[PDB]
């Protein structure tokens, strides 16, 4: 109330945009040549994320997606592409335009100049 | 800042800075705490600890992550219930608030901010 303005909990939409920001940013700072431990932790991270993501149907669907499309974690390029395709699967459901994954790296890593 | 090549809705938005990444990631972390069970299973407890451990390794801000890793080491995540995990998350966020000279959030209002609203 006092120190901070009263703000309502995020809706599914706000949770989503916040969460893609984290997901794509995690991929953008993943190594080009990850260690075995980094590969395993990334797979584990995404598996648990799919269990705990705080939208029921979002999480359930994402778990099924991972089961059917194993995360590609051999390099940042692969993981970034995997994340882009995963995000595009959701865009397709929600009747959002397909994002061109050739721009994933500019959008989430390098910027536009 | 106009539309990216070949698109009609996606603008050339810059990668998030430390601030934008930060408020997005707090949104996810507190929201994770808010939908954690009152009575979690052993698997849920174990995965929550693993998730936060891995998060502390991979959080894309280097110094943010190293500090968070150290914070976890010194203040073990309290995962026996939603109430405990919310409070732990509020205290963790408050330690970063402290570092950054932002006000202390009164953790008694964590559930209203991240779960119940203010009606
Ligand atoms: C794992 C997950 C599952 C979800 N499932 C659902 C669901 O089932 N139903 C539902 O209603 N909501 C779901 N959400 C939320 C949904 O995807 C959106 O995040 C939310 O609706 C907000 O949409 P938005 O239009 O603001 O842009 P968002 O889709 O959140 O995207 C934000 C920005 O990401 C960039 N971007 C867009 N597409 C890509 C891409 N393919 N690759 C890289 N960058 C891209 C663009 O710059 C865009 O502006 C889910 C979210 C997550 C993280
Ligand atoms: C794990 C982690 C570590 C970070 N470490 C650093 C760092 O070392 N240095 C750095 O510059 N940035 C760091 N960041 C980012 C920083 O915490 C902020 O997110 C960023 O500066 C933007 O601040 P903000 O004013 O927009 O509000 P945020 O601090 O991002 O908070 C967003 C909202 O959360 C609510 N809130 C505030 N405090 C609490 C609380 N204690 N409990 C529950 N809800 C609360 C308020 O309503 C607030 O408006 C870190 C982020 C994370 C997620």
């Amino acid at each position: 109330s006092r120190t901070y303005r009263k703000v309502d909990p995020p809706d599914v939409e706000q949770l989503g945009r916040s969460s893609w920001t984290l997901l794509h940013s995690v991929a953008a700072s993943y190594p080009a040549q990850p260690t075995d431990q980094q590969k395993g932790e990334m797979k584990q991270f995404l598996n648990i994320f799919s269990h705990i993501y705080p939208c029921n149907w979002c999480a359930k669907d994402f778990e099924k997606y991972i089961r059917e499309n194993a995360p590609q974690v051999e390099s940042r390029e692969e993981l970034g592409r995997w994340m882009c395709e995963a995000h595009n699967k959701v865009n397709k459901k929600l009747r959002k335009p397909k994002f061109d994954c050739n721009f994933w790296e500019k959008r989430w890593k390098d910027g536009w100049d």
